[PDB]
DNA sequence: TTTGAGGAGTCTTT
DNA sequence: GAGGCGTG
DNA sequence: AACACGCCTAGACTCCTCA
């Protein structure tokens, strides 16, 4: 049925969103029309509708439209989607501020010169405001304007808002299963699928699983626009301070935090705050939250740290909402408190309360104890014997440490050019280790996912998977994905811990055979030279190792995900095997990285530290 | 008025 | 978050 | 030497802007 990749992925997008009845709901009449409307159109109409979604949303000069894949002449195909209603033409084109847009700068020379009330130079920006300020006060002359403006820019069309917001509010709810496609592209600025989305999606083939939903996530269609409208907002502010533009920033989160203040008390949040934390972060408060979250790092680049102090303070008042992120905020104020606002009172009974909280983990739990110890052993705290109270005295196990060189050009080394990981590597080829991966945290992830697949993607859980394109069951980086297997689990587990060096070979080879390409989120099918090599390597780590590493994947994934090794090292004929960070002249560990290496030591594994050191 | 660097916008695959 | 690499 | 920030994140390509 020969579609070309943009439109088959945004095909599967509205199918995979209009069969569910639950999301459907959520749409008015006038609504679901312009749907239809959109599988009314020719294919060729709809080819372009793609395309010109996919673009940015604003006028274009009808002689910067081009696809001939679509038509050699198009005027046919927009007149259709004009028609549709889906599409504008210059006839619609009646702002100034947006005609003047929509020309170059030379465009706006011609104009500044064939008005003598205008200053023929300046930059782009400059004529605008000018022109603008001038029809604004004698406004007939700016009707004439208008006219040689418009002229001047061309035939032109632009997509219709109206439309154009239903489809991308289906794509909204398309995303969240899929995490959120991107942690920007389905959130805003005027959303759209993300690139790989856009190439891929046409082609994907997902991990098969029992769609089974129990549970609505949205009340009402007004409850979506509300989520869809704070997604666009957290999007907006997310790209300030992606630019930099942190004073806009900042209005904009203050904004934000009002107008969640009004929604406080609204109906709707009763029953979020009813619903399983895995489903919970797709609602109004919870993408506050993460606004608010924002907030407070645009308060600390602007160096304001009482108030970053007050909202942090503020968030970890109530567990309702993004509870996984205590730990990141207990940490940071603690931080701000002691570094930034010397108040050590406060930052004893911070970190105090920030260990003796449940949520915080790894990391951030490690770092709050480091912070403990020093403050309790330092000249300017001496006058207190409040931090000698009964600290579970957390000693992460120490590790082999290794230093070798190379001649410095991220870090570039030569050897032909090389990353500092690759001449790690090189060193423990001729160190004996012939074979190697610099996987990072990838590596482990994929064998987990090689070993538990089929538990990964168990039925029997209600409202983890709730349609088709998902690559895995939506609770999995919560506490409750251990939970809810826990039996299958506990049993895959101890199965792995007492396999011989056959059985994995053969797990691994099944699920491999089976699952080869399935979108798993997971799993990299490349991260693997081939499957041969995966059972190289489950060979060398042995049942304890293997299932310890799965162990705490799939208690703690959230947490648990980062930190691992760069490299995994091992002698195809001995069998023996290291597990090694590589860290630059530049760095040190992350305490992610430590409590890792802690743990693999525990479960009997070579682990080292190398460091390299330029010459 | 010429030249050049950095910006913005678009596209990718079945 | 994730993690490296560079400055203060 | 210990601790913090800051910045970035795909890649290629084209046409546009502004100095
Ligand atoms: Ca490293």
């Amino acid at each position: 049925t020969g579609h070309p990749y943009y439109l088959r992925s945004f095909l599967v997008v509205l199918k995979t969103v209009l069969e569910n009845e639950d999301d459907m709901l959520l749409f008015d009449e006038q609504e679901k029309g312009i749907v239809t409307k959109f599988y009314q159109l020719s294919a060729t109409g709809q080819k372009l509708y793609v395309r010109l979604f996919q673009r940015k949303l604003s006028w274009i000069k009808m002689t910067k439209l081009e696809y001939e894949e679509i038509a050699l002449d198009l005027t046919p195909v927009i007149e259709e989607l004009t028609n549709a209603g889906f599409l504008q033409t210059e006839s619609e084109l009646q702002e100034l501020s947006e005609v003047l847009e929509l020309l170059s700068a030379p465009e706006l020379k011609s104009l500044a010169k064939t008005f003598h009330l205008a200053n023929p130079n300046g930059q782009k920006q400059q004529l605008v405001d000018a022109f603008l300020k001038l029809a604004k006060q004698r406004s007939v002359i700016g009707a004439v304007i208008l006219k040689r403006a418009k002229a001047l820019a061309g035939q032109s069309v632009r997509i219709c808002k109206g439309p154009r917001a239903v489809f991308s509010r289906i794509l909204l709810l398309f995303s969240l299963t899929d995490s959120m496609e991107d942690e920007d592209a389905a959130c805003g600025g005027q959303g759209q699928l993300s690139t790989v989305l856009l190439v891929n999606l046409g082609r994907m083939e997902f991990p098969s699983y029992t769609i089974n939903r129990k549970t609505h996530i949205f009340q009402d269609r007004d409850d979506l626009i509300r989520y869809a409208a704070a997604t666009h907002m957290l999007s907006d502010i997310s790209s300030a301070m992606a630019n930099g533009n942190w004073e806009e920033a900042k209005e904009l989160a203050q904004c934000a935090k009002r107008d969640w203040n009004r929604l406080k008390n609204h109906p709707s949040l009763r029953c979020h705050e009813d619903l399983p934390l895995f489903l919970r972060c797709f609602t109004v408060g919870w993408i506050y939250t993460r606004i608010l979250s924002r907030f407070v790092e645009i308060l600390q680049r602007l160096h304001m740290y009482e108030e970053a102090v007050r909202e942090l303070e503020s968030l970890l008042s109530q567990r309702i909402y993004c509870p996984d992120s205590r730990g990141r905020w207990w940490d940071r104020l603690a931080l701000n408190l002691h570094q930034h606002l010397k108040r050590l009172e406060p930052t004893i009974k911070c970190i105090t309360e920030g260990l003796a909280d449940p949520e915080v983990r790894t990391g951030h739990r490690l770092s709050l104890y480091q912070r403990a110890v020093r403050l309790r052993e330092s000249p300017s705290c001496k006058k207190f014997k409040h931090l000698f109270q009964q600290l579970p005295e957390m000693a992460v196990q120490d590790v082999k440490h290794v230093t070798i060189t190379g001649r410095l050009c991220k870090s570039v080394f030569v050897m032909v050019l090389c990353s500092v990981e690759e001449l790690a590597l090189a060193h423990y080829r001729r160190s004996g280790f012939d074979q190697g991966i610099h996987g990072e945290g990838s590596t482990f992830s994929t064998l987990y996912g090689l070993l538990l697949w089929d538990i990964i993607f168990m039925d029997g859980i209600p409202d983890v998977f709730r349609n088709a394109c998902q690559a895995f069951p939506l609770d999995l980086c919560t506490d409750s994905f251990f939970t809810s297997r826990r039996p299958a689990l506990e049993a895959r587990l101890q199965l792995i811990h007492d396999a011989p060096e056959e059985s994995l070979r053969a797990w691994v080879a099944a699920t491999w055979h089976e699952q080869e390409g399935r979108v798993a989120s997971l799993v990299s099918w490349d991260r693997f030279t081939s499957l041969q090599q995966a059972q190289d390597l489950v060979s060398c780590l042995g049942g304890p190792v293997l299932s310890g590493v799965c162990r705490h994947l799939a208690a703690d994934f959230r947490h648990c995900r980062g930190g691992l090794p760069d490299l995994v090292v091992w002698n195809s004929q001995s069998r023996h095997f290291k597990l090694v960070e590589v860290k630059g002249p530049n760095d040190r560990l992350s305490h992610k990285q430590m409590i890792w290496l802690a743990e693999l030591q525990k479960l009997g594994a070579e682990v080292e530290v190398c460091h390299v050191v330029a010459v």
